[PDB]
């Protein structure tokens, strides 16, 4: 099977493991495990950092025997195109190229701020950007049931990792929007996902380890 | 024609214009200006952001008839679709999947660090990684014309902008990597390439302007 390396907890995993599983990707996980604090400790990952023979050595990492792919958004298009999860419009790709990058975006803002040190203090003034960051997807959805259009596609499964982190930080961020509502209950439903989704082997989170500010576990 | 959207620096736009170049597009720009010291005044942008009837107001932006792209890399993979600028093998797919993201982490390290307040002191340690990260490239790279392989593709665009732009911050960072200089003066060889360089309304420089903590014109 493949191997899919990354740290021990949800991150930028999320949507490869909803992926593979909605794929019925056959699969083997390669934890690790990062150092407690202070440490923080990664040598079980740099002392094979160079040894497995990836192009830019990086986590989260896919393994598909000769093939070695980094960049999870990379590891995404690549399981996309092996299962026929991309956009089969121009107007469709174009929606899912923003999307991904627009996530991606999205992702990274939170994650800088889980990540300082400095947290409370910003943790408001934060929460002041959200309703807009949501409005955005809501606004873009609009009636359709996927992201890209009427047929799901990879990006959702970024979509819906997004949105659920950002509700999970705060819970009210999607009281307004209904349509962002029944899409994470459209993913949900796909069938595969349910039973992943209720598997003991099913971490919802934490996207964030110890490192974090708000969720060090 | 198509209108682009940006800010009167270089920064994201750079990859674009040369492909917009290279590919013989007919476009019109509609740049914005950014308020000075303090201020970093973006009025018009903010007046207007909201009344293009774009899905994620950002900018850079690419209006094409009906078609409206914000996201750099979605930006640059719509030109390149277009004209046919993309990997054409599972191979030159991945290549290029991996590059374009790995450019963007890339830029964002160093924007971020032209951005720190703590600046100078960052500075040294910063400069202590990029053997490493041109490293990668190089090795990515080999002995292959082109980032992807045989062909030029868009991410030669990613790529070539990157690499200008580190090595303008530490000149000497490309010593070890001569299949990077080639790629380099290769890549600004191309007939097209020469031509709109070599033109009146080429910008180089900078990346970052008013704000950027290195390059603050
Ligand atoms: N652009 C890349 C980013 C990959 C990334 O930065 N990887 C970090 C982990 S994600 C990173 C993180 C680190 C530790 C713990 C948690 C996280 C995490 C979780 C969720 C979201 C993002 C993060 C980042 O801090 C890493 O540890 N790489 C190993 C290395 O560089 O040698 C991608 O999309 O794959
Ligand atoms: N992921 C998006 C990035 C878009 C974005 O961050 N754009 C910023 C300007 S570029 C941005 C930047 C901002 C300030 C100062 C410098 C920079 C910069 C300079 C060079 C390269 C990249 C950047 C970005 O950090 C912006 O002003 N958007 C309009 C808005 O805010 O509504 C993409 O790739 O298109």
């Amino acid at each position: 099977p493949m191997i899919l390396g990354y740290w021990n907890v949800r991150g930028l995993t999320h949507p490869i493991r909803l992926l593979l599983e909605y794929t019925d990707s056959s699969y083997e996980e390669k934890r690790y495990a990062m150092g407690d604090a202070p440490d923080y400790d990664r040598s079980q990952w740099l002392n094979e950092k160079f040894k497995l023979g990836l192009d830019f050595p990086n986590l989260p990492y896919l393994i598909d025997g000769s093939r070695k792919i980094t960049q999870s958004n990379a590891i995404m298009r690549y399981l996309a195109r092996k299962h026929h999860l991309c956009g089969e419009t121009e107007e469709e790709r174009i929606r899912a190229d923003i999307v991904e990058n627009q996530v991606m975006d999205n992702r990274m803002q939170l994650i800088m701020l889980c990540y300082n040190p400095d947290f409370e203090k910003q943790k408001p003034e934060f929460l002041k950007t959200i309703p807009e960051k949501m409005k955005l997807y809501s606004e873009f959805l609009g009636k359709r049931p996927w992201f890209a259009g009427d047929k799901v596609t990879y990006v959702d499964f970024l979509a819906y990792d997004i949105l659920d982190q950002y509700h999970i930080f705060e819970p009210k961020c999607l009281d307004a929007f209904p349509n962002l509502k029944d899409f994470l209950a459209r993913f949900e439903g796909l069938k595969k996902i349910s039973a992943y989704m209720k598997s003991s082997r099913y971490l919802s989170t934490p996207i964030f380890s110890k490192l974090a500010q708000w969720s060090n576990k």
